[PDB]
C-alpha cells in the first residue's frame, strides 16, 4: 500500500530478519494479543510451560532505545517552560510510549508517540523491524494476531472532534514478520484508543463519534455507527461477542453488538470519562472515571448497575482496572491509592496509599500472587491480599498509563522517555 | 558537544552528516550569505543575481529533485483524500508531511524545513544530501534562517491541547515548540530556546537576535549566539503563520484572536504601535507575514462587515504605525483558509495576492494606486494567491496550484505556465542566477532552471 514515503529516507520500514526468534524462542509467551493490556480482564500475566527457554524463566535484561530515548536518569523534557508535570504529560504524548508492550510469540512489540512501532527480540533486545506508515502518534498497544500486527494512529490535539484533520488517523495494518504495510483504515477522528480484535474484526471509536467494525483481514469497513461523543483513550473491550467502550462530552459506556454495531445498552458515571478503558469479567463490565474519583460495576449484558463507590478525593482522569478472580485492582490518581473491590458486591478489601515520592492512573498486573505496579518512576510489588508494599524498583523516566507485562520469570515493559526493556522478575524482588 | 535532547543517537531521527556533499570555493559563493528572513528579507523577494563570472552551473541552471522523508509522487491527489475531502486532505497534508515554505539558499546550500520534522541541507547543484536532522519532534512550518555558521529552526503544531479548547493559546503543550539552532556545516545541535506557545511562525534576524511570536500571545528576543533570552513581551493572541519581519530596529508580526499588527522595539521588546485592518478577519491577520521596505509596512488580510467583505490591504507608516492608505482587493465566493497573500515589495511596488479573489495584484508602495490586476487560471482550484511573487530581471514569478507562473509586471498579464505537480504551500520561487529553487507540499526540494520554466 502506498502512503507518503522515501522508501530510502529514515521513515522507511526497516527489517533485520536474523534477530528474529526461531524455534523454541518462538513460542515464548501467548500466540495473540487482543486487547489493550492484552485481554478484557486487563491483566497482562503470562505463566510460561515446563518446557519453556530458561531465558524466560530465569529472566533477561535488556534497555531498548526507541527513536526520541531520554536517559531515565533526567527530568522531563521542557520542564523549565512547561513546568515539570506538563512537561512530562507531553513528553508521554508527544515522543515516548503512552502503552506497555505486547508480547507475542517471543518478540516485544511497541507503538510509540514518536511515530514508529517497532519489533524486538524478547530474549536479547535486537531490533526485529521498526516502521513509521504515518506520521502520526501512536498511543495504544500494538495487536497481534496471526502474522498481522495492528496500529492505530491519533494525536491527542484539535485541528468537535478530536483529532479531525490533525494528521492523519484509524487503523494500520503490519506484516508481523517483516513491519510491511498491508493496509490502513482512514477514521475521521482520532484514534488514540487501542482497538479490539474478535472474530476477524476490529473495533474501535474514534474522536469523531464514530464506532467502527472493520474485517480485520481485507480492512474493509463492515459496519458503523455513530454514537457521537469522543473516545479519547478509552481502549475497546471485547467480551462474549459485544464490544464496550466509554465516549466524552457525551458521557457514555457503550455496549455494541459485534455482527451489526447494534447499541445494546448505555451506562454513564454521575458526574462527567472517554479516557478509561472498561474491563470485562464473569458478566460484569468495569468502569472508573474522575468526577474525586468513581468507579462502578455493569451487567455485561443488560448494563444494570450492579455497584457504585467513590474512591476517596489528574491529566488522564481515571485508574484502568484490571480483574482477577473476580477482584477489581483499580487506581484512584486524585488520591494516589490503589484499592481492591470484590467485583459483584462492590466490598472495599483494602486501600494503599502510593509513597509520596501520575499515580494510580495504570492497572496493576496480577502475576503468580502478587500484584505489580509501574507508576512514576518505579514498578512496585503489593500483596494482593493485605494491599501491603512488598518491593519497590526504581526504574526511571515515567510510566503514565503502562502496565507490566510479565512472562515468565521476564517483565516486559515500555516507558514514557521513549525506551522498552526487558527486567528479571527476581531483580524487582 | 551538541546540546541534549530526546534522541537515539542510532535511531532514525538521528543527525545525518555527508560533507562530500557540501558545495566548496566558488560553488559555495553562489546566491547569498545569509538568509534572515521568511522568503528572505523583509521584502520577501527571494531573487538573487549572480555574476557574469559565476560558475557556468548556476547560470545555465540544474535540474534535480530531492524526495525528502514523506515523499508523495507529484501525479498523486492528496493523500487521505477519500475520508477527509481532497481539498482538506491536501491542507492536512501539508501541515503534517510537507513543506508549507519554500527553501532558503545560502553559499550554496539549500536548506529545507519540513512538517514531516526534518530540517534538511542540500547541495544546490548536484541536489544530494548534505545533512538531515530532526532535533524536535514537531512540525517545521517556516524556512531556515542562516546567518555565519548557523541555521535556525522554529518548531510548532497547527493543533490546540484540550486544556485549551483571548485565553487560549495555539500549539501549547501540543508537543515541544520554539528555536533550534544546528550547526550550519553538519547539523549538529548548538542551542534550543522552547516557547509556550507553538512557533509556526518564521523567527526573524537581526542584530545577533532572533525574534518570534508564538500561538500563546508572547513575542520573544532571543541572543542568536547564546540562545539566551533578551527580552520576552505578552502581547496576547496567537502568531499563527505571520512570521516576523525585522526592520530598522523594530519588528513586526500581526497576531491573531487579539488582532493586531505589532511594532516592538528589537533591544527591549516594547510595544511601539499597534494597527489594524478595518474588520480584518479575527483568525486570520494572524497568518500573514507583514513585508517592509523604504519606511513602510504592509499586511493584508481577508475582512468582513464590522468595512466588508473583502480583502483589505494597508500600508503603515514603519515608525509610527499611521495609515499611509488601505485598499479594497476585490471580494469572491470562497472564504479562503489562508486569510491573505504573503506581499512582496521590489522597486517601490506592492505584489500581492488575493485568496479570496483568486487574484494577484501590483500596488504603489508610497501610495497604493492599484497598477494591475490578474486573475489566476480557474485550473488552480484551492491556494490562489496565498503565496508572494518573486520579482527577477523585470519578471514575475508565482509558485501557486500545481503550477509556477512568469508575469509581466508591467502589465499583470501572463506570459507562460509550466507545471509541477503536487501541491504548493505559501510558497515564494527562490530565484539564483539561472535556476529556480523551490519545495512542494508533497515534500520534494527540486531544482529547474529558470530557461526551462519560461518555454
Amino acid at each position: 500500500v502506498a502512503v507518503p514515503m522515501d522508501s530510502t529516507g529514515p521513515y522507511r520500514t526497516v527489517s533485520h530478519p536474523e534477530n528474529a526468534p526461531s524455534g523454541v524462542d518462538a513460542g515464548v509467551g501467548p500466540s495473540e494479543w487482543t486487547h489493550a493490556y492484552a485481554n478484557p480482564a486487563h491483566n497482562a500475566a503470562f505463566p510460561v510451560p515446563d518446557d519453556a527457554p530458561e531465558w524466560i524463566r530465569n529472566g533477561v535484561s535488556w534497555l531498548f532505545p526507541e527513536a526520541r530515548a531520554w536517559p531515565l536518569a533526567n527530568p522531563p523534557f521542557g520542564s523549565k517552560t512547561y513546568g515539570a508535570a506538563e512537561a512530562s504529560v507531553t513528553q508521554t504524548q508527544f515522543y515516548g510510549n503512552a502503552l506497555g508492550p505486547s508480547v507475542v510469540d517471543g518478540v516485544v512489540y511497541a507503538e510509540s508517540d514518536d511515530m514508529f512501532a517497532y519489533a524486538v527480540n524478547a530474549k536479547t533486545g535486537k531490533l526485529i523491524w521498526r516502521a513509521s506508515p504515518v506520521g502520526n502518534n501512536l498511543m495504544g498497544n500494538p495487536l497481534v494476531i496471526g502474522n498481522t500486527v495492528y496500529l492505530s494512529a491519533g494525536s491527542v490535539a484539535f485541528n468537535s472532534a478530536r483529532g479531525l484533520n490533525v494528521s492523519f488517523n484509524g487503523i494500520y495494518a503490519l506484516n508481523r514478520s517483516n513491519g510491511k504495510l498491508l493496509w490502513y483504515f482512514a477514521t475521521p477522528g482520532e484514534t488514540m484508543a487501542t482497538p479490539a480484535y474478535d472474530n476477524n474484526t476490529l473495533f474501535i471509536a474514534d474522536g469523531a463519534g464514530n464506532a467502527f467494525g472493520i474485517n480485520a483481514t481485507t480492512g474493509k469497513q463492515v459496519w458503523k455507527t455513530h454514537v457521537g461523543g469522543m473516545d479519547n483513550m478509552s481502549s475497546v473491550t471485547a467480551y462474549r461477542h459485544n464490544i464496550y467502550f466509554a465516549m466524552a462530552i457525551k458521557p457514555y459506556l457503550y455496549c455494541l453488538n459485534e455482527s451489526n454495531g447494534h447499541i445494546v445498552w448505555k451506562g454513564t458515571i454521575p458526574g462527567a470519562i472517554g479516557d478509561v478503558s472498561p474491563a470485562a469479567a464473569d458478566g460484569v463490565v468495569v468502569l472508573d472515571a474522575t468526577t474525586s474519583n468513581v468507579i462502578r460495576a455493569f451487567d455485561a449484558k443488560t448494563g444494570a448497575v450492579l455497584w457504585t463507590r467513590n474512591m476517596g478525593s489528574p491529566a488522564f482522569k481515571g485508574g484502568v482496572p484490571m480483574i482477577h478472580n473476580n477482584i477489581v485492582y483499580v487506581g484512584n490518581p486524585v488520591a494516589s491509592t490503589y484499592q481492591a473491590y470484590e467485583l459483584k458486591t462492590g466490598k472495599l478489601l483494602w486501600t494503599w496509599h502510593v509513597p509520596t515520592k501520575g499515580a494510580g492512573r495504570s492497572a496493576p498486573t496480577y502475576y503468580k500472587g502478587l500484584l505489580y505496579i509501574t507508576t512514576g518512576q518505579y514498578i512496585f510489588v503489593v500483596n494482593p491480599a493485605t494491599g501491603k508494599e512488598l518491593h519497590q524498583h526504581h526504574i526511571g523516566g515515567q510510566f503514565g498509563i503502562e502496565s507490566p507485562v510479565i512472562v515468565g520469570g521476564t517483565v516486559y515493559l515500555t516507558n514514557s522517555w521513549d525506551w522498552i526493556m526487558a527486567i528479571p522478575l527476581k531483580t524487582i524482588s
